[PDB]
DNA sequence: GCAGTCATG
DNA sequence: CAGACGC
């Protein structure tokens, strides 16, 4: 926790924003020697193109700013870091127009954000590893395969880089298996690689979201659900949502997938700050 | 044995 | 919209 850098930057953000919760959320997930968060920090490695080093980000409430921190490797593309930072917190958010536009679903917490990513592939590769398995679980393979394909710090030792597209459209689908998952899911995580490598795998959010999303689930191991969770966290689309994930349908009694996805045209075009809302909102109920 | 989600008709 | 693949 001693300062990985001289240069430090400030972010501002606009209230309220629940950082207890943001924090709760990436602390679940954080993949071991690549992320370390606590109470009100969070810490991981970084590479924007060739450059590589590390960001601490810790939020001031008062101030409402968000504090960044960079090692000298990632000085050259701060800007760019920065970025990421505002993209995996979802700074650039106007609170008001979203729960304003969620009424009664937005009220219960406001300072509910859409929590994001630096890399898409990144997140790509999550959105597979997560799949079929808790939170906690995903996060223990995922952090088998870092310490596997990853690429350490020259300068920070105790840190590893996510692998790469390269490194990982180039892992043996047999090795990836014995990690811990089925061999369908090996082949989707190297069918992934490989689609960013050549760059059939869009990195920033698509002009058409729903029409890219279409393309995505042709993917091998990539249906509805991981595409749409893949849209939200990955390309930070605030419009998406899963009428067919469980938990949510388990608040919609008897409904289908087409029930729901018309009653979530009312939440148009936030639906993702919707579907993040109810999931996290236990004690709401919709309108009969 | 029960679901969840990724596939085809 | 209506079969095959970890708790």
């Amino acid at each position: 926790m001693a300062d990985i850098g001289s240069e430090f930057y400030t972010l501002n953000w606009q209230p309220p924003y629940d950082w207890s919760w943001m924090l709760g959320f990436l602390a679940a997930r954080a993949v071991s020697s690549v992320e370390t968060v606590a109470d009100s920090y969070y810490a991981r490695s970084l590479a924007v193109g060739e450059y590589r080093g590390v960001v601490t980000a810790i939020p001031d409430i008062a101030r409402h700013t968000l504090h960044i921190n960079l090692s000298a490797g990632l000085e050259p593309v701060a800007a760019e870091c920065l970025a990421k930072m505002s993209r995996l917190f979802d700074l650039q958010c106007n609170p008001q127009i979203v729960n304003g536009a969620l009424g009664r679903l937005g009220a219960a917490r406001p300072g509910l954000r859409l929590p994001g990513c630096v890399d898409a592939f990144e997140q790509g590769v999550r959105a597979i590893l997560g799949q079929c398995v808790s939170v906690a679980m995903a996060a223990k393979l995922t952090a088998r395969v870092a310490q596997l394909y990853g690429e350490r710090l020259d300068d920070f030792p105790e840190y590893i880089c996510f692998p790469t597209p390269q490194r990982l459209a180039a892992a043996d689908p047999q090795a990836l298996k014995a990690l811990g998952m089925p061999l369908k899911r090996a082949e989707a995580l190297i069918h992934l690689a490989n689609a960013a490598l050549e760059g059939t795998l869009p990195m920033t959010i698509p002009g058409d979201v729903e029409q890219a999303m279409k393309t995505l689930q042709t993917f091998p191991g990539i249906g509805r659900w991981t595409a749409n969770y893949f849209a939200l966290r990955g390309w930070q689309a605030k419009d998406v949502f899963l009428p067919d994930d469980y938990l949510i349908k388990q608040r919609f009694p008897g409904m289908t997938p087409a029930q729901i996805r018309r009653y979530a045209e009312r939440w148009k075009p936030w639906r993702s700050y919707a579907l993040l809302h109810i999931w996290y909102t236990e004690g709401w109920q919709p309108d009969e």
